[PDB]
């Protein structure tokens, strides 16, 4: 019997701040690692394992916006990145790409995950438009280097946070939305884990999905009353926030958990949703899980990768 660990990376401002929201919204089972050069805001974090990256190279301060800083600081605490993720079979990275930490230390920080063994989740955003062209076009430096020390990136563009707020939204409330991309696909995993299911599912099929597959798609539907399986499906699948869609996946790991209700036919509603949306052939890993605690309730979780 396995029990994977899990361990979520915070690398940078965003990349710490996710990881302060994530831990003040409630999570367990999953170990948190913040890394920063800004020793101010790393002395603020709520992680319970801190490390300072590049003393030596900024005396304290943050990168000033220079990549090549945050990857001279990631190397230079290698062994320190090493200790901390020693254990981990899976590995969250979550970083704000444009600024000087994230896109230089996030890369490294994932290629140590991977060398190690760890099964590799960069999650990453790109800059508002706003921020100007030099911090977008940094920040894509960091997305390629990203896609090439990960095993499945899921990238947020910030300005899609501009879709979903309303000319007073707070800003807090926006970045509390992209960071239920990483928060909800974590659970996600952790729930898969945890759960026997009627048709069980597992870390192995999780590798197996995910594992050298470069983009991805984590979701989560929760759907009630009439059309619930269509309607959770769709929600899985539906994220504003995402630049990787469900178009053209080619690997899918789906679960669906219910009450002691969920319906033969309504599970293959909802796998025909998924299934359609793709528009592919695909190796599909279907899963059920079975509450009885639930009533009308139903939950649909994906993962899509193999564009
Ligand atoms: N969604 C979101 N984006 C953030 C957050 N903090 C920073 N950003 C974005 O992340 C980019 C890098 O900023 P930051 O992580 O502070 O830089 P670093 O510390 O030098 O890596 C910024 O240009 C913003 O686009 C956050 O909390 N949420
Ligand atoms: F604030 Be980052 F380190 F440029
Ligand atoms: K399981």
């Amino acid at each position: 019997s396995h029990m994977a660990t899990l361990k979520v990376i915070g690398v940078g401002g965003g990349g710490n701040n996710a990881v302060n929201r994530m831990i003040d919204h409630g999570m367990n089972n999953v170990e948190f690692i913040a890394i920063n050069t800004d020793g101010q805001a790393l002395n603020l974090s709520k992680a319970e394992s801190k490390i300072q990256i590049g003393e030596k190279l900024t005396r304290g301060l943050g990168a000033g916006a220079n990549p090549e800083i945050g990857k001279k600081a990631a190397e230079e605490s290698r062994e320190q990145i090493e200790d901390a993720i020693q254990g981990a079979d899976m590995v969250f990275v979550t970083s704000g790409m444009g600024g000087g930490t994230g896109t230089g230390a996030a890369p490294v920080v994932a290629k140590i995950a991977k060398e190690m063994g760890a099964l590799t989740v960069g999650v990453v955003t790109r800059p508002f438009s706003f921020e100007g062209r030099k911090r977008q076009t940094q920040a894509a430096a960091g997305v390629e280097a990203m896609k090439a020390a990960v095993d499945t990136l899921i990238v947020i563009p910030n300005d899609r946070l501009l879709d979903i707020v309303d000319k007073s939204t707070p800003m807090m409330e926006a970045f509390k939305e992209a960071d239920n991309v990483l928060r909800q696909g974590v659970q996600g995993i952790s729930d898969l884990i945890a759960v026997s299911g009627e048709v069980n599912l597992d870390f192995a099929d999780v590798k197996t999905i995910m594992s050298n597959q470069g983009s991805a798609l984590m979701g989560i539907g929760v759907s009630s009353g009439e059309n619930r399986a269509v309607e959770a499906a769709k929600k899985a699948i539906s994220s504003p926030l995402l630049e990787t869609s469900i178009v053209g996946a080619q690997g899918v790991l789906m679960n669906i958990t219910g009450g002691e209700s969920l319906s033969l036919f309504e599970a293959q509603e909802a796998a025909d949703i998924v299934q359609d949306a793709a528009d592919e052939d695909v190796n599909m890993i279907f899963g059920t899980v079975i509450n009885p605690e639930l009533q009308d309730e139903i939950v649909v979780t994906v993962i899509a990768t193999g564009f």
